[PDB]
């Protein structure tokens, strides 16, 4: 309600500036309510940008378990890779400052500890069943290779959505990994 | 002399606590100087971790130029990957300081930044020699496949060595990056 206004609000604002530039006044304005009222709905605009971040990553997860309830192997990483490529790069101002807050919100660092444990523990679960199956060969440990391709589409992802200097162009960084994936998993 | 003396302690205190943590008078105090003879050599203390950033970051770059002007497709890769390991994981905590500044400091980001560019370019032209000898196949662009699996190195390296979760074991990181360059170079 006024909390939705809010975080639409802080969204919005995160696409102009960073949020140490974005005061509680700022996000109150936005959301047409006073800043005591504000403080009823968050404790901090710190709270207000973990709120989004966890909605957007419960948004790639969600998506991520339909594929899963749910073509060759290339495709079914291409999209499984997709959900995050989609979501995120929907979502890319949240995830600029999400990631940065890593580094001064342990909340935020936990949440995003949480969300990549379980994105490994599901990659090395589907690299085993290729492997069971016969498709793929035992190369590495099954979760050491997911943890290394799980980081590289973090870091290659949110580089390329950030324009970062390095960067894969955007519109090659789905391809790119999916290359990376499939060698790796299917490769000796 | 006194520059050394205030990098050295930089160094030592940065594997005790962060930048954030450590005074101008902590560095003075260490190199056995006053408060106004450390501004005589450094303008703060964040132009200190960026002379030890630009120091790490030279030597990693030194010791690859040695390998270049000098075994197997898969040893040729992991010998140059172990200049970054080595090299990096000799300098932990400077390595961790030095990537948090890139948040913070313009000068940090754009050392890193030129590095990168520079690592990169170099990854590209060895897959092209590779691709020209008719030993990698015609895959992605060279480019964009180096530049991924440069900051596949750079996310996971930098995760094992500050024992992030989640991350590689250090005594694993090596043949896990080792294997996902080879697959995805020589792999159709
Ligand atoms: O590696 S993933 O593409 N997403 C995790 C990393 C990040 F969130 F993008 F940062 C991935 C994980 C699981 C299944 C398919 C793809
Ligand atoms: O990709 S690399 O291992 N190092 C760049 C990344 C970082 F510095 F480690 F972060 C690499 C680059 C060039 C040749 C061999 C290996």
């Amino acid at each position: 309600d006024r909390e939705l206004a809010i975080l639409a609000t802080a969204e919005n604002l995160l696409e102009d500036r960073p949020l140490a530039d974005i005061s509680v006044d700022d996000l109150a304005k936005g959301a047409g309510i006073s800043r005591p009222t504000f403080y009823f709905y968050f404790p901090s605009k710190e709270a207000v940008l973990l709120t989004l971040l966890d909605r957007v990553v419960n948004q790639a997860d969600m998506a991520l378990q339909t594929l899963a309830e749910n073509t060759d192997r290339e495709n079914m990483w291409r999209t499984g890779i997709n959900v995050f490529f989609e979501t995120f790069g929907s979502h890319k101002a949240v995830t600029r400052a999400g990631q940065a807050a890593r580094a001064t919100s342990v909340e935020v660092a936990e949440l995003w500890s949480t969300f990549m444990q379980k994105w490994i523990a599901y990659t090395a679960a589907v690299i085993d069943a290729e492997r069971d199956r016969g498709a793929a060969p035992r190369t590495l440990p099954a979760h050491e290779l997911a943890t290394a391709l799980n980081l590289m589409n973090e870091r290659t992802l949110f580089a390329s959505f950030a324009g970062e200097q390095p960067s894969v162009p955007e519109a090659r960084v789905l391809d790119t990994l999916v290359h990376i994936w499939v060698t790796s998993i299917y490769g000796e």
